């Protein structure tokens, strides 16, 4: 028998716990004949703040985490390419691209970990208390939260006043008036009542959404290596590209009931197209160039990685 401590930051009802890690842990339990017992500790119930999850799992404080790579800026630099404006397709396609990326050119970012899967959410949307965002001009004077440095840089480039924080902090920041809105996918909003604190929502039309941010589903490497071969087989049956694809599918589905809750809460939904959308995509091109420059300075082939991300997403967007 083997107990594995799972740690993450969203509360237990959030989809990442209730509809991803919980059923994952049930599959692992059953397929190991009852021997691998994953204990789920949501809401940072084992101590620390969300950026510390990667340290905890790297160093063996806990055995498994689910987290957002960019909550620790610069720590997973290859994955930043997938955060660039108008990079993502569905979460299903983009998650498969992310996992193949990590399996190949981006492997050094995660060499200190056992990768269960790297995946992402459906492209995020723009949420504000009251102001409809119909063009970049509407972001002027709006204090807008993003989840990572790359996404706050996007918000800067679109004309907003950028603020960063992990998602559990967003509701309190809205309540106190220190932000006017945020970017998130739909699916995370009900877990923090974010759809009751914002009434205006903007999405984008076409084949690529505004942005996504990579999630990390990681196991302590030493702990994985210490497992018996039969236990490793169970974990690996529940890992890799097939898991990244499954996670992406699930995250695409998670948007649907959450969007409905936002509409039932009185929200507007505006879809950018035409000129207003093209203006944002043009700003996105400049932000790609900014990122390539930052990647080059850090010893990465920024241009190669951006093209790789695009080509992998195209590969799986079928
Ligand atoms: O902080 C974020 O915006 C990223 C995030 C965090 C948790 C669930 C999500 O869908 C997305």
């Amino acid at each position: 028998e083997v107990v594995l401590k799972f740690h993450s930051f969203p509360p237990m009802p959030a989809n990442s716990n209730a509809k991803f890690v919980k059923p994952w842990s049930e599959k692992v339990l059953a397929e190991s004949n009852g021997e691998i017992k994953v204990e789920i500790y949501p809401a940072m119930q084992l101590g620390g703040k969300p950026p510390q999850l990667v340290d905890q799992v790297r160093d063996g404080v806990v055995d498994i985490v689910w987290t957002v790579a960019g909550y620790t800026p610069g720590r997973f630099p290859h994955l930043e390419a997938f955060e660039l404006p108008f990079m993502p397709a569905s979460a299903e396609a983009t998650s498969q691209a992310l996992q193949e990326y990590v399996d190949t050119v981006a492997a050094s970012d995660l060499k200190d970990y056992k990768v269960l899967a790297v995946f992402c959410h459906a492209p995020g949307k723009i949420h504000t208390k009251e102001k409809v965002i119909a063009s970049a001009a509407d972001l002027n004077g709006m204090k807008m939260r993003g989840p990572t440095r790359v996404i706050t840089k996007m918000l800067e480039g679109l004309g907003a006043t950028p603020v960063g924080m992990p998602v559990p902090a967003v509701a309190g920041a809205l309540s106190k008036g220190v932000i006017d809105g945020m970017v998130v996918p739909w699916e995370i909003m009900p877990s923090f009542k974010l759809h009751e604190l914002t009434a205006a929502h903007t999405t984008v039309s076409g084949s690529r959404g505004l942005y996504t941010t990579p999630f990390l589903f990681l196991m302590n490497k030493a702990k994985y290596e210490s497992l018996s071969d039969e236990h490793k087989k169970v974990i690996d049956n529940n890992a890799g590209l097939a898991l990244a694809k499954l996670a992406g599918q699930l995250w695409d589905g998670f948007e649907v009931p959450a969007r409905k809750l936002a509409l039932d809460a009185g929200g507007t939904i505006h879809s950018l197209s035409g000129g207003p959308l093209a203006e944002m995509k043009a700003a996105g091109e400049g932000l790609e160039a900014d990122w390539i420059k930052s990647a080059n300075d850090r010893g990465l082939d920024g241009a190669m990685l951006v093209k790789t991300a695009k080509d992998l997403i195209s590969k799986y967007d079928k």
